[PDB]
């Protein structure tokens, strides 16, 4: 445990790009945590994460359970924009799942979505780190990290970025937004606040090459080569990210424009063994050569 939660920023970093404000934050939450810091009737570590929308929030949750728990299946997510019904009942869920494996990520997405009967149970869980469920037999949660997603102050966040105004600035006009959705005990509870920054063009760029850091090495087990152009990576970059959908495109993208034609050169024959792929731009998609 020790050696991990002090390599715990590099591991983290290691899937998750940029956003390092949120991995310090999350990891120094995590350490002040053990060590016995804070109260032991506590989750490990509670986290607002704010900002904007495909550019690590979900990536970094998921990293973090795989990265802290050993495995990626340490992760259980409650897709709150759905639980807008009988909710509370139908988590007393929640409460098996933690119940099986009290050593786990709960992630809640838009939190805002919840309703206030929501945030008792969830409130309950900040505090003496326990919840009581159906039958009666209450579930530890001690050993759990919670996530909780929003989107909040994401355009004001992002308007602090343009007109360029201090961090603090930000963080404080964010903050009041924070204030009219949320009873002051539950942000008072939150061990951080941490806000995701605009992925900029550049980290998708980043994105495109920690992507195809898998391509090489699948690669690599045939000597093949993978070299593109900036033009190319840019193309991919550009195709890859959505405002609205992230970087989710970004994976179909890179299989159709470059996994498939790439397959299409090998099976053929162009592409042999150790040979090394030069891939730049065309006018609509990939081009591929050899060198001679």
């Amino acid at each position: 445990e020790r050696e991990k939660l002090l390599r715990l920023e590099e591991e983290l970093h290691k899937r998750v790009v940029g956003q390092d404000e949120a991995i310090r934050a999350v990891a120094d939450a995590i350490r002040r945590a053990r060590a016995g810091l804070k109260d032991p009737n506590r989750p490990i570590g509670s986290f607002l994460f704010l900002g904007p929308t495909g550019v690590g929030k979900t990536e970094l949750a998921k990293t973090l359970a795989a990265t802290l728990f050993d495995t990626e299946e340490a992760m259980i997510r409650i897709d709150m924009t759905e639980y807008m019904e009988k909710h509370a009942v139908s988590r007393l869920q929640l409460t098996e799942a933690v119940r099986r494996r009290p050593y786990s990520v709960i992630l809640f997405d838009a939190i805002e979505k919840a309703h206030p009967d929501v945030f008792n149970i969830l409130l309950q869980i900040l505090d003496d780190g326990r919840l009581t469920d159906s039958h009666g037999r209450t579930v530890d949660f001690r050993n759990t990290v919670i996530i909780l997603t929003s989107n909040l102050g994401s355009p004001l966040i992002l308007e602090g970025l343009q007109k360029g105004w201090p961090y603090e600035r930000i963080r404080d006009e964010v903050f009041k937004v924070l204030q009219q959705h949320f009873r002051p005990e539950f942000l008072n509870r939150l061990d951080e606040i941490v806000v995701f920054r605009p992925l900029t063009k550049e980290q998708i760029r980043q994105i495109v090459e920690i992507q195809l850091s898998y391509l090489r090495a699948r690669l690599a087990e045939k000597r093949i080569s993978l070299e593109l152009t900036e033009a190319a990576k840019d193309f991919l970059a550009e195709r890859g990210y959505d405002p609205v959908f992230g970087a989710r495109p970004l994976r179909r993208v890179i299989q159709r424009e470059l996994e498939t034609p790439l397959a299409q050169k090998i099976l053929a024959g162009e592409v042999k063994e150790g040979d090394r792929v030069q891939v730049d731009v065309g006018p609509a998609g990939l081009v591929f050569a050899v060198p001679a």
